[PDB]
């Protein structure tokens, strides 16, 4: 006869700021075409990618994540002392343990703060932004870091005619906290674990670890399957996300799909019936596919180029590995 | 100027059931005393562990989590079609991508429900329980599975002498959903990234992949440092947990700390100042340390022995790698 107490946070939460960090090494298509039988033009028309960034040998998903946070914090007018938790979303923290979240908190100056690694393929940001919003409104935190980071280079098979020109590096973090107006709509999510092997690590670490001198694992992609699924299934995912926020297709100002493939995104923009003048993220051009980091990296780009304004109503749609998606309507940060 | 929908879910949320799964191969202390010369008594005196369970080769974290859910659903008298999401917490899913969750989802027949993998070491489950509860109170999901799964087996160095006897395999899933009574307390969580190296994979997979002629990675433990940290710092954490749930230490009926080491958990009990008759989870004896899976496996055991009853007021304390910790006051399920 003693009811467990419940706590409560803020009603309205929003993206206070975005920070982005891309490693300085520019990898061209022609440099990629080195061990590939295709050209710059073939790669740009089929994907929309021109150049992408590769990290340094000493760099890691965590170090870039630490770096993205600082910048977001700086853009937020906030210190590490003002943060209550940090979620790292990544698919390329190359340790089973420890998780990257503590390390990032540690180097940021706030070693004691709550946090975890959330891994859900390319869709990892939608879930982690979703988890923050709910935790903050829940009262477990007031202000929170959600960082997407990905070191994909070391996982690329440079002879792989189907995916080498695709994956890249970068880290972008957002600051989530209380806001006057409601800023982040309901998370709309789900998956398709039937197609789990569409984007995968071909060999598992333990099997590989039993015969290290045999073929090592790489990232593999059954592209047409991914094209079909994404191109035809995310339209509703976007509609469900807009519906839960109480908004209309013609009300979206910025559209931030996962930067997987520009032809896919072209089909979604048309399927989503947005305004003819809706600003549509195209960070694919000089960032490539950065999985968990893709969307917040895309957001920053548009804010930096001034194509998007802070406070613009925006739709987010994450899609990729596991075959799992996540989508939310948000105001633009910064 | 368009508004974003402010939505609500159910306020009161609890653990409906718990479903555990344990590998049939019983590996003993004297069996671990064939490679490396210690003693079954030495291990028992120092850790509290007598035997442990190692999973089969055709078994995995992913596979064991699926079976635990089958059982969690079975004990709540429910169906995969009643579940809106799964959270697989783990440290031994031996793929960067795809996530375990969607696979676990499809194998239960839950077509494309939301789901992600949460990593925060031994404390992953406390984090996962708290995240799910957040999502239901926000309205993102109604009923959810949360599964700590682990196959630490293949990660153990048989020459360890410091931790070969510590780690073991298993899974345990809880169903989280609406209840009339508030069943899960506010999440008390945190970390210590300065001490990230205390429990770590010693070599990263890329580095190892890059150098197959060198040593393979293994799980490493800095015992003394972990003992010092967990046994003197975790009292305050539980104290913070009980404070948030509005309960006095003498109101606790069951204590389920992470099954790291009996001697640690022994000192915890005294610092925590619970009742003399308070039920203390000792699953460690024939289970060992199962990271993420530990606590819900430790829950299931107390319910199986009848040492704990459904509705009992439990104090959970997860702690370990990342040097991260998670705690909350709950009601026992089943
Ligand atoms: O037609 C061919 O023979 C090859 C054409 C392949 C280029 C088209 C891009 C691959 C689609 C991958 C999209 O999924 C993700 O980006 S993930
Ligand atoms: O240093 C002390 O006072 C205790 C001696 C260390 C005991 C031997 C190893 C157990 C380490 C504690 C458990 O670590 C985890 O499983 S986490
Ligand atoms: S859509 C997210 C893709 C994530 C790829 C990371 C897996 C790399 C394989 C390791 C060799
Ligand atoms: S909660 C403590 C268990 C740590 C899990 C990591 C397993 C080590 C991987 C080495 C290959």
């Amino acid at each position: 006869m003693t009811e467990i107490a419940t706590t409560s946070g803020a009603r309205s939460v929003g993206l206070l700021s975005v920070g982005a960090y891309r490693p300085e090494r520019v990898v061209t298509n022609d440099e990629i075409c080195q061990h590939i039988d295709s050209s710059d033009e073939w790669i740009y028309t089929r994907t929309g990618i021109k150049t992408r960034r590769f990290a340094a040998d000493d760099e890691s998903a965590a170090s870039m994540a630490t770096e993205a946070c600082r910048r977001a914090l700086s853009n937020a007018g906030l210190s590490a002392a003002d943060i209550d938790g940090v979620i790292v979303t990544t698919n390329t923290h190359f340790l089973q343990t420890p998780p990257a979240a503590p390390m990032v908190a540690a180097s940021l100056g706030a070693k004691g703060i709550l946090g975890f690694d959330l891994s859900a393929g390319c869709a990892g940001f939608g879930y982690a932004l979703g988890a923050a919003a709910d935790m903050i409104r829940g009262g477990g935190a007031a202000t929170m870091l959600v960082v997407g980071t990905e070191k994909l280079s070391p996982t690329i098979d440079m002879y792989d005619r189907g995916n080498c020109f695709i994956f890249a590096d970068g880290a972008a973090a957002v600051v989530v906290g209380e806001t006057p107006f409601q800023g982040i709509g309901p998370t709309v999510a789900g998956s398709d674990g039937e197609q789990a092997d569409a984007i995968r690590q071909d060999i598992d670490w333990i099997t590989f670890a039993q015969n290290p001198s045999g073929p090592r694992p790489f990232v593999r992609l059954e592209g047409p399957a991914v094209f079909r699924w994404a191109a035809f299934k995310m339209g509703d995912v976007g509609r469900r996300a807009m519906d839960a926020a109480g908004v209309r297709p013609d009300q979206i100002d910025v559209f931030v799909p996962h930067q997987a493939n520009s032809r896919i995104n072209e089909l979604l923009v048309k399927n989503l019936q947005l305004r003819p003048d809706a600003v549509v993220a195209n960070d694919i051009e000089h960032t490539g596919n950065t999985s968990a980091a893709s969307i917040p990296l895309a957001m920053a780009e548009l804010l930096t180029t001034g194509a998007a304004k802070p406070g613009d109503l925006a739709l987010l749609i994450g899609y990729g590995a596991g075959l799992s998606y996540a989508a939310q309507v948000v105001r633009m940060p910064k």
